[PDB]
């Protein structure tokens, strides 16, 4: 089904972009491919990214970067928890 992340901030360069980081266990765990888009959603909100690889200091942290924007869309904080889907 989905998995679980919690919210970290985007690195500056990917600040703007409609994209979220998530390294390769996870990508795998979502049936996901670098390049594909997935659904993060905290209850009633939602927001569909691009998935890009995260960078190799934050394997296995259980996180998802994304940049204030899209936690505004989705009205999260970092340290948040959101739920990650593919898009269906």
């Amino acid at each position: 089904s989905s998995v679980e992340l919690r919210v970290l901030e985007a690195r500056p360069e990917d600040v703007g972009r409609k994209i979220v980081r998530m390294d390769k266990q996870t990508r795998a765990r979502l049936g996901v491919s670098v390049g594909d888009y997935v659904e993060v959603k905290k209850v009633d909100r939602s927001v569909v990214a691009r998935v890009l690889p995260a960078r190799p200091e934050d394997v296995g942290r259980g996180i998802v970067r994304m940049d204030k924007y899209l936690r505004a869309a989705l009205g999260v904080s970092v340290g948040d928890y959101v739920e990650v889907k593919k898009v269906e």
